[PDB]
């Protein structure tokens, strides 16, 4: 599966909508899984920080 | 900040706790980026995914 499709997962969640295009020049594999993983662990670190509350207090 | 640091709580969500040695023969950086992104990214999204419903059904 390209890499691409899952970053695409991404894009949305970590900035969904815009108005400047996204172009594209990344020198290799390593300049996009930069961004991209630095930036998962954080946001998978995130969601999961917030889960365990998001159970416990809910929300009507 | 060394990456394995950010990796090593991956490690552990990932599948914490095992038996058999973890030992290590990355050829580059992509190489750990590979699958660590790919699975941060849907790892984050699924909990992502979930926290939206977690949030409204909860639990006792």
């Amino acid at each position: 599966a390209s890499d691409d499709e899952l970053f695409s997962m991404l894009d949305q969640r970590f900035g969904g909508g815009e108005d400047l295009l996204m172009s594209g020049d990344n020198g290799m594999t390593e300049e996009k899984l930069r961004r991209y993983l630095k930036r998962t662990v954080t946001e998978l670190d995130s969601v999961t920080a917030r889960l365990r509350e998001v159970e416990h207090r809910a929300g009507e």
